[PDB]
């Protein structure tokens, strides 16, 4: 028997079973795993979201996993419901009204639907001399995507990871429950969703906090063949003092093999830039060159431009990068933080964007960062063809929450590492694969204590030791409490 709502999504043709319906959410960016759900829900209100988790929550015996696809960024199938439902979530915003993004009269804060990207929730705020203070490095995700995970990028350090910069939230919990949670209402709920992996509900609105919306980013990349120089600066502008004048921070690594084509695919450097990275490498005899990337927000004032030159002159010469390579950009703020938009484009009409994305994401303590830059980008990668970012950054403890879902190393820094292998050789994907197991078996082995970013583990010894044996029967007691039935977002391989 089917509760009434249910079978009135059918009727509506919201409730979907035609394979170009199933088949679009099948697949995710990773492009290396598939699942056939056994229907697609294409929700035109929440509404809609509590019939189908209402329907499940009543039904015994109900076999259908339900996950909710955001824009299907997932690398590993954790957007996928293998033989159950998939929400697509993009519906709940096809409406022309009422709008899914509103920001707050007072202008503190903007409300976004779940299912918005990141891109218009800029754009929205923009329009209203706004915006978020934390973002990605990419825009085209959801709210509720990055919020299941974290949400990082070069401003987390200073502002925290997305899921730091939320007020409140609107949540279906596995129960079909409509809850709004925050800090003072239902903190459970609100710690549990925040880096939950879509374990507890569905998130139909977040509350992000906003800044005034500076107006443009005077963008640098200092260059650097020592590690221990390089990091040294970027933990010195990262660090609390309260933070340093820069915005954001984030660096790059590049192996000497294909140093030249990396430079020049940051869309940064000039081929003229490009030489003389290159010669300095050579002179320095380094197998791996680092490029710190930073950034100083600004508004148009009059003096901004001058003031900005002083600033930066000012915390340059804080740091130790090689002499003479400092490299500056000036653009709008929104075309930095869309910076990635179009590699994108770029990649995809080239057919180098819808290939295997074998990303290793994860976070190293500190104190191991140097091991790590030993045993990998001086180590495993070094004889290899590098296609994709290599990224490297740290980040304070400080400003992330360990009461939420997201699991992070225990040191007061850790650097985010994020290094972004496209298989775009052939079937060069096995390659791709077996390194990254050999990247992780490398820390297990050095004792290094990381945390992986938006991966999914297959074990559950694994994801027990990813959050940490307290913290997971914590996970535990949540997710008895929100989702019993164990349906939501089965493709984390959690519960599933
Ligand atoms: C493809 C990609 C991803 C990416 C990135 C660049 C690219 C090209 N750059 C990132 C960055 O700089 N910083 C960062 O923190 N993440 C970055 N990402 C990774 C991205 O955050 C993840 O892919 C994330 O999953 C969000 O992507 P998306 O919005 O597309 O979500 P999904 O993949 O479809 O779903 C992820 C899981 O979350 C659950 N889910 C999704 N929406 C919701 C809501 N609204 N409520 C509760 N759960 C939700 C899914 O069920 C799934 O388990
Ligand atoms: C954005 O603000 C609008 C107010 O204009 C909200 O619209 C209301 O939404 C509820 C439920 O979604 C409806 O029952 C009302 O009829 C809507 N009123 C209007 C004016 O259309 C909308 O919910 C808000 N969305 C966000 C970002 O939370
Ligand atoms: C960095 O990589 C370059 C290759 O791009 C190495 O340079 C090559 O060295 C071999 C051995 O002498 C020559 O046969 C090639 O002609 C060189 N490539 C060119 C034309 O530049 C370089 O040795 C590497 N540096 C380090 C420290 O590993
Ligand atoms: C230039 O850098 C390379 C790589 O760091 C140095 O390493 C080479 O010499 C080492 C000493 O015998 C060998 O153990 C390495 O295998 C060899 N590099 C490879 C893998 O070919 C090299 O000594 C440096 N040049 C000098 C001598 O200053
Ligand atoms: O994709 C990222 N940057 C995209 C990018 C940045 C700069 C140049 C080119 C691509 N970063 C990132 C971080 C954490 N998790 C994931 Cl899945 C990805
Ligand atoms: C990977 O992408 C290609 C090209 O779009 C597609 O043909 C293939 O089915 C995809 N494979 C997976 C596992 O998604
Ligand atoms: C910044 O200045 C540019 C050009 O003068 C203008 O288009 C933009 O709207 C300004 N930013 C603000 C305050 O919106």
């Amino acid at each position: 028997p089917w509760p009434a709502s249910l079978a009135a999504l059918a009727l509506d043709g919201k409730l979907r079973t035609d394979s170009n319906a199933t088949a679009a959410a099948s697949t995710d960016f990773g492009n290396i795993t598939s699942a056939l759900p056994a229907a697609v829900l294409y929700p035109s209100s929440t509404a809609d979201l509590v019939a189908l988790l209402s329907a499940a929550n009543s039904t015994p015996g109900w076999p259908y996993t339900i996950a909710f696809r955001g824009r299907g960024h997932s690398l590993m199938g954790q957007a996928f419901a293998p033989g159950g439902v998939v929400v697509n979530m993009a519906s709940l915003g096809d409406a022309a009204a009422p709008p899914r993004i509103n920001v707050s009269a007072d202008g503190r804060y903007v409300d976004a639907g779940g299912e918005q990207v990141w891109i218009d929730v800029l754009r929205a705020s923009l329009a209203r001399g706004v915006a978020p203070r934390s973002w990605t490095d990419y825009l085209y995700l959801t709210v509720g995507g990055t919020l299941s995970n974290a949400g990082i990028s070069g401003q987390a350090f200073r502002h925290g990871p997305q899921i730091s910069n939320v007020l409140e939230m609107d949540v279906i919990t596995g129960h079909g429950e409509m809850v709004t949670c925050s800090k003072q209402l239902n903190a459970d709920l609100f710690d549990a969703v925040l880096g939950g992996l879509g374990q507890f509900g569905v998130i139909t609105r977040a509350r992000i906090a906003v800044e005034p919306a500076p107006a443009r980013a005077r963008w640098v990349r200092l260059v650097y063949t020592d590690f221990a120089a390089f990091s040294a600066d970027q933990e010195r502008l990262t660090a609390p003092r309260s933070f340093g004048p820069m915005s954001y921070v984030e660096g790059s690594v590049f192996v000497n093999q294909s140093l030249a084509t990396d430079l020049a695919n940051t869309g940064f450097f000039t081929d003229a830039d490009v030489a003389r990275i290159v010669a300095l490498a050579g002179e320095r005899n380094a197998t791996t060159v680092y490029s710190i990337e930073a950034t100083l927000n600004y508004d148009n004032a009059t003096a901004a431009a001058a003031a900005v030159d002083q600033e930066l002159a000012s915390v340059l010469g804080t740091l130790s990068y090689v002499e003479g390579f400092a490299f500056q950009r000036d653009v709008a703020y929104a075309a930095f933080l869309d910076r990635v938009h179009g590699e994108e484009v770029a990649l995809n009409k080239l057919g180098l964007w819808r290939v295997p994305h074998p990303w290793l994401n994860m976070f190293v303590p500190r104190s191991r960062i140097a091991d790590f830059d030993r045993g990998v980008f001086k180590g495993i990668l070094q004889g290899t063809d590098i296609v994709g970012p290599l990224i490297v950054y740290p980040l304070n403890k400080s400003m992330w929450d360990d009461g939420m879902s997201a699991a992070t190393p225990s040191e007061d820094v850790f650097y985010a590492v994020s290094l972004l292998f496209s298989s775009v050789a052939p079937n060069d994907l096995a390659r791709l694969q077996e390194q990254n197991r050999r990247i992780l078996r490398f820390c297990d082995l050095a004792g290094i204590q990381y945390k992986t970013y938006a991966a999914r583990h297959t074990d559950r010894s694994d994801w027990v030791r990813h959050f940490g044996a307290a913290k997971w029967n914590r996970f535990v007691e949540m997710k008895n409490k929100y989702d019993p039935k164990r349906l939501l977002s089965p493709g984390q391989d959690i519960f599933n």
